[PDB]
């Protein structure tokens, strides 16, 4: 008996390169993840996004599936290279027509489209001349944003600039396990500021084209960091990780300035005075309408002093938080969701929130009876949705929840070895099969109540 | 060269009883202002809203005027008694059809409708059994909200629950110069909480009917209070007026609780423990999408005891005319009050978007023998105050739109028709609308997003 507020948005989320496939069709140039997944030893078993879920060709069936699950909204990504090849020049209408048809198919079924402009699929041609480390990429993102907004502004009421820039910046250029695969602390931090500048400049473009009732937003995988103990050394660890992992986004975007402590922690690795130019923070800190929160597992840190995606805090040790583990070996702790929601409520009482991603990977299999039983995923969702309910009851302004994912997916460096979707996908045949969680989540989206 | 942000909403604002007229047509029961204006000595010269600007019959011409002015949005009020006579029972479709047509006419011209559910026109039948002093009125406002939202939710992307509840509560039941005309400090404060409860209950209904992209809001005439000096007595005066005039709304709606200092200042005049029941503040403090700000003139106060009031518990506070030019209302012209008010809400609530839902000035407008209505003082006023919004925006204020009061000359409540706020002159003898010099100036602003 967990009744949610009236008008609470129930949706599911996907990503362009993760479901679409058709990487080379209709003029789509390769993205940085096309080059990455096609590099030996960068993705498990050499899996690539060439085919993935073949959503480019099967989107009409998937939208009908979304309707069967009583989804109120659907969150997707727009492929930069598919709409604007190379990252410069005019757009290919053939690529734009796919997203035009997808949106129209969603509106016909009564589903609210939620578009993510960038979701780690940078055009390889742009990475070839600097990527997010160079200052021209935010200018290319602005022009690309104008293209998509002009085409879909009339129909899409929710627009997200960036999805999890922490991974794009640090996993892409710091530890090198994602996006282009570079390993350089200075590069990772230049990406941070240029991702912020891209988001900012992207908001300015959106405001000048989309209707005023539409909501702009950015989606952040905000790490919910608990210290291993109350010792001041462990508290500084939590602070360091929060400074370089979270407040490099929350700071400039919401407060209009980088926190002085993260400038100190990383000052030796990058020259902030030449990186941040006059006018950048005014651009980055444009008013936004909504904050997208991605949560999966808490972060447990301690003072480790006795290639890293945390520049300046390599001495911080990380630990597996207690509780059950998903197939990702991630801790299952719904309190982290509550804490993360309450933090933003306490620190930013006027900023509405939506859980743009939340899910879990498990060893899903088709039984000889044709059933895919995932009670652990139901348990996970029931747990974490209680946290949202409890946060809501305690004053948190949570407007929507999006399950990751709608389909089994190309889980980046894990390839297809990890299944997050509520709908099973047999990649051999592309058959869609609803899991036990799909029936459970459909009742939630239909009744606005937790069974 | 005051270039405004992209997507800045430019609009004008009106009120139901002030322009519409047709008070008794199509089944509209009398409102509290119908009874009030028809009471001898309550409105100047006995003016009533029976006819007003006759907008009920001339709305199509007015919408064409809005298009001529390059308006991006239009803010209006919905008459409670016209949609739902008596305040209970089913709605009259004939009344709903007017607002359906108005919205459709606006959408055809590409103008964004902004609907104010309540704008001081309480059904007289509801006042007859307590009005805002009794607890049933907020429940009647909920049902009334459900009617309008169901009918217009698909088309209206901006919804305001209440417009200036300070006047409804204090001018209506405290000093008795407005709404039903009662004079009782306890009544005024019971209205405060029940207006808050009505706003709250109204938001819950809106959320269950409107699309998620629609924006809910409340409009507050937040008094921008400066103390006459730094003396602690003058600072307490400023504090008292801010507690009973402003933070009785900002508190419960945004912070979820009434401030203890206003509970102390007024505790002797009303029993808050009997007034506020379990669940009221949860209702009142529903998340909001936008704050509507009405500003006209600053408030200059001092402790008068040191060399019928609409401020219960602070009757000892003296009020003074702030320096600067004066409008026809003899209100101080000080654009700094707008900036300060915007910056305050920015500092105290950094995440709440704002819109100036009302801002204007009254002046002695006249038609020259050449047929011209020259109001350079209104242009000066608007140019000044729009600069304040510009600087606030530049200093980080999240201001989303600006609405000029008013589109037309109107029935200005107790002042009758003696005060002209509109950018478009209205000759009430013939009901002809004639654009003033400021209308041409404001049309350029709304078209270019730049101040000439």
């Amino acid at each position: 008996s967990y009744r949610f507020p009236p008008g609470f948005v129930w949706g599911a989320a996907t990503a362009a390169y993760q479901i679409e496939g058709a990487a080379a069709e209709d003029g789509r140039t390769p993205s940085i993840w096309d080059t990455f997944s096609h590099t030996p030893g960068r993705v498990l078993n050499g899996d690539t996004g060439d085919i993935a879920a073949d959503h480019y060709h099967r989107f009409r069936d998937d939208v009908a599936l979304m309707s069967d699950l009583n989804l109120g909204a659907y969150r997707f990504s727009v492929s930069w290279s598919r709409v604007q090849p190379t990252g410069r020049g005019p757009a290919v209408q053939r690529g734009l027509d796919f997203y035009r048809q997808l949106v129209d198919e969603l509106l016909e079924k009564g589903i609210t489209p939620v578009a993510t402009l960038y979701h780690w699929d940078l055009p390889q041609d742009l990475e070839d001349v600097g990527g997010w480390t160079v200052r021209d990429t935010p200018e290319r993102f602005a022009e690309y944003t104008e293209i998509v907004a002009a085409a879909l502004g009339d129909r899409v009421p929710y627009w997200t600039t960036l999805n999890e820039p922490w991974c794009s910046a640090y996993l892409g250029y710091g530890s090198g396990v994602h996006a282009p695969g570079r390993t350089d602390p200075e590069a990772a931090l230049k990406a941070v500021h240029h991702l912020n500048l891209a988001h900012g400049r992207g908001i300015g473009v959106l405001r000048s084209l989309l209707p005023s009732t539409a909501r702009t937003s950015i989606t952040l995988n905000l790490h919910q960091i608990r210290p291993l103990s109350t010792s001041p050394a462990d508290l500084d660890a939590a602070r360091r990780i929060d400074a370089v992992g979270n407040r490099v986004w929350l700071g400039p975007i919401l407060d209009g300035a980088y926190p002085q402590d993260v400038l100190a922690d990383t000052g030796h690795l990058v020259d902030w005075d030449r990186l941040v130019r006059d006018g950048d923070l005014e651009e980055i800190s444009r008013p936004i309408d909504l904050l997208g929160i991605n949560y999966y597992t808490p972060t447990l840190v301690s003072d480790g002093r006795a290639h890293s995606p945390w520049p300046g805090s390599e001495h911080v040790a990380f630990h597996l938080a207690p509780g059950e583990t998903t197939a990702m070996r991630w801790a299952v702790d719904a309190s982290g969701l509550y804490d993360l929601l309450m933090r933003i409520h306490r620190e930013h009482p006027g900023l509405p929130m939506m859980v743009t991603e939340n899910g879990a990977a498990y060893d899903d299999y088709i039984s000889p009876e044709g059933a895919i039983n995932d009670p652990d995923r139901i348990a996970y969702l029931r747990g974490h949705l209680s946290a949202v309910h409890r946060a809501l009851a305690d004053g948190a302004d949570v407007r929507g929840y999006f399950l990751w994912s709608l389909l089994d997916n190309f889980e980046w460096a894990y390839g297809y070895s990890k299944r997050f979707g509520a709908v099973y996908v047999d990649f051999g045949t592309q058959r869609r099969i609803p899991k036990q969680s799909a029936h459970w989540y459909a009742a939630v989206a239909r009744d606005n109540v937790l069974p």
